[PDB]
């Protein structure tokens, strides 16, 4: 039934950019909710990565993977604004005649924006629960923060585009059923896919940047290779989403 | 998208239950104690948990006590009964959307806290008496966390409690905005997943945590002016992540001039 | 939602002395296969509690409680009588003027003793296939008789409360939900619940106590000290069942 | 309610015979599917046995129950002929005067022979495979032939027993839910106790005794030896099947 | 209920080879989706593969099996074109007279050439991530390779039976429910008993072979061997998806 999904597909995009320009605090507090959202799932498997890493574990990617079904499964359930999901939705519904080229252009910006203030919000909160002031997790973050700012451009912008593929294929898959069951065991694949097999996803990443930067602990990286991470990883989740997802259910989706 | 329909749901959930104080007290309290003793439940079993993982040194105790947690929110919102951290952004969104006063929130806040705390304290008391903790790792598990926990200052508390009730409420905002059952109790299992494991404080889950520690015999790491500390600083930390978080949150997106 | 839920276990508790008064083939056919299925839980985390302890792993206890959701899972399904759930709904079918204290006192008793030949049947099969004949299973049999025949009657008493009210609570969500599957996973994380934290089940034991006295491999048993416990642990199901939940429920699901 | 599934289990007698007098094709060819979907569980669960036992580990068997749900719920969602399952089935009809007692003897042979060519196509193709050429599942394969075939008869009848109890309640679960999820996790529970436990399956063991004897390590088989099993264990399951489950339904489930 | 499922099935043939007839573009593209998604559950399950293995696991290839659902998960969700599922599809679709036998030859030849599409598409974006530039998961991706294609033709061709008797009937148990959930639960099992059990998939070897030839490090792979595995697994998947489960969804599933 790719007709009846890229319709919907198109209608989401309508609906996303009618939001925005109705409604900018709207918009930019729903995108602030996924960030936030994401980055909870970030949360939970950092401080399992903490944990089973100071226990020298093999499984801790495998666990850490099997564990983030909540970051998606949350923004997802709760119909809230992602950037990465966007990517797909925007792009379907503009290839569709029901939205510019601006129109995606302004949902990309703003998503991103809100969703990373979601994730500075989160950041601040999470340092002052003392959870990160030292040990196993906090170094966890530390440690990994840095491995990621500290990768090639093409390392990163291939992960990139891998993870989108990931995340929009599933948020195309809620678009395609009608079980809020199905939906969540979905996202909870492709997460456990796209997280143990060691994708990059812009907005998660902001948690992990955020927590960061906002530790007191944490000296190891600086502000600019954070913007080269995300930057990195950005065009490659744009690209993984748009140009992968994006046309492709155009293209099984028209009629003519 | 879907949230004009829910904060209406919300709105007129936060009407039901101020309405069913207003008519009986001993049905709003009995409901608030039944809550308790149910997320009391939850720990009685992930302490349990907690102390055959810990006596045995595994790395793998805090993450499987978190996915056992699952049964605390899940039996709540299965009887439909009256939790505290819930009613944080229920009351609180049904407020701003013009449903129910601000003197109904902190009628409901306090009669549903008080409740919550009779149904702790009824679980503990049984608890005790079926000589569990009368020794052993889970009663050196109660008697450790209850002494961590009331000795950890103000602001981390506070904190924690927030992002407990984000994730708390947050689950049960799920439930408002799907009709499948399993659909509920599985996101339930994740929020509390997250919030167990992470390290997050949960003010009802506590009480059952100092109502058994107080009064099991054997267990002095106490306090109950320790108790007291935890259960105001973590539930002003709820309370802010329920309402200020998640209620605002609702009825801003919900909203419609 | 109480008024319905609290008329719906009225209809319950009015459709089983129906039955008893209809036929007593048919209702202690039906409490004999329910204390039968009961029993088939506690023959599989006694095969999984004699692998386990006999290897000496830590888990022991939480792999038993995951493996216990059988147990009432087939009762529910099957639709048959279960004492310990009858505690709830004759309780409080009785107090929303549905059924009589005669009516409530027939159908726990019928229902005992038809959960009980349930247990003596799935016993004695059980003996004959030889799995009980020598080694850890056998032996967690007969180790884990004894410690519930020697425990102090309040111990066992309050064991009991808190078992009954996991029990019947798991009853009651399958009063309040239409999805099966969602019924299921509510048995299954009470029973998880109730067996990892050690509380006492009546109806179970009768199959724990059942093979251990009709195994030649002896025991700590000694029938007397296996009605001391099933006498107490039945009076805690029942206070509870009736007097927590029975009660609860018909608190608050009444009008006026 | 039991009318309404004694009813429905009447109907699927009916028809199975229906079937059976309408197509000796079809009913063959539905029974070895049947026969061979259940071994293939076999050998996810024998390799599965093979690499933990060989590695020594405590939770082999408990591992290779919770594993074994394949092979009943492809029988289910597939709704071909099992043997074990037309135990209850054919018997439930035959006590509520839905089909005759010559027809409960056609299905029961073409079934069980049905079943027998399915385990034998499989048995045949999965040596070809070379998977049973040599090491730890052609010994955990052979092993457990041996240990089957060895058992005195009891044993076995016994243990045919409670295996068909099982089979057949969840057999009867799938006639008491419009759920295909919940017939699953009910199938998954079942197959998980009569696996770990330590019951007997007779369709099961034609997989088991299939590879054994087709494959190209000498054996310790003796295909006497596999009859003594197959003829022990299936009487075992028929008594379980019809005696207690065909004939519970029926007296659960009559009207005067 | 097989005269409807046969009828669904003739119904799919008859709506695939309508989409080929009408756009090659659509079909190439949709089957270029299929391959790169069963692609990305080869990346998971290897990724695993390559972590347990380093550690010395005995549960390695259980994990992996276990992991590898959302291969025909994101298939079956996303209804894209995948080779191994239209041998039955087409099969039934031609026996019940819906499609020609130059239709069923057309689709299995784009198809299988569209999924090869998206393996190399995968394999290039995978090795660009610098995952298998040297490690545990490297090398678990080469050794592999090259035990697949130093395999006996009559081995490989035996496992390609039986992994696409497991494959189809997952497609046929999506075809006989609704519940979406209850697709992807038979789905996780059917994958989960093929991996595990060690069967040859054609479309999956796509993606093994894509990312070894891609990739940096040295091995024994060898381009003929590559094809020589595709070849031998390809018929073997043939056989076991058109011969078996084609042909029994249509013997079960005819009417005069
Ligand atoms: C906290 C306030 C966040 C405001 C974010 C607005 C940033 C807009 O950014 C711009 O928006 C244009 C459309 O308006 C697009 O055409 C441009 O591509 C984009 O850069
Ligand atoms: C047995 C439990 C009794 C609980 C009684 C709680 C009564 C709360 O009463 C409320 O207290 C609020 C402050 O918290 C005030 O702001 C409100 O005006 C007042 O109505
Ligand atoms: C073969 C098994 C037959 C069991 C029949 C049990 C009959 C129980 O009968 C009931 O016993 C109760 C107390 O035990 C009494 O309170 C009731 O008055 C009485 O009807
Ligand atoms: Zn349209
Ligand atoms: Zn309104
Ligand atoms: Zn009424
Ligand atoms: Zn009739
Ligand atoms: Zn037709």
């Amino acid at each position: 039934a790719h007709k009846e999904t890229l319709d919907k597909l198109t209608n989401a995009a309508i609906n996303k950019i009618n939001l925005l320009n109705t409604s900018k605090v709207k918009y930019l507090v729903s995108s602030a909710f996924a960030g936030l959202y994401v980055g909870i799932g970030i949360l939970l498997i950092f401080t399992i990565g903490g944990l089973l890493t100071d226990a020298g574990s093999p499984m801790t990617k495998i666990v850490m993977g099997l564990s983030f079904a909540i970051a998606l499964s949350l923004v997802i359930m709760t119909g809230t604004e992602l950037f990465t999901g966007n990517n797909m939705v925007m792009s379907a519904g503009m290839l569709n005649k029901g939205v510019s080229i601006k129109d995606t252009s302004k949902i990309w910006a703003y998503s991103w924006v809100g969703n990373l203030i979601g994730a500075l919000v989160l950041g601040i909160i999470f340092v002052g629960t003392g959870l990160v002031d030292k040990g196993p997790v906090a170094e966890f973050f530390a440690n990994t923060a840095a491995s990621k700012a500290s990768m090639p451009f093409t390392a990163l912008f291939f992960r990139g585009i891998l993870c989108n593929i990931l995340v929009c294929v599933s948020v195309l898959c809620s678009f395609r059923t009608n079980s809020d069951t199905a939906k969540i065991i979905m996202i909870f694949l492709c997460l456990f896919a796209f997280i143990t097999s060691g994708f990059e996803h812009s907005v998660a990443n902001m948690t992990i940047y955020s927590v960061s930067l906002f530790s007191p602990t944490i000296s190891t990286v600086t502000i600019g290779g954070a913007i080269y991470n995300l930057v990195a990883v950005t065009l490659g989740n744009i690209v993984g989403g748009a140009l992968f997802m994006g046309l492709g259910t155009y293209i099984l989706g028209k009629e003519k």
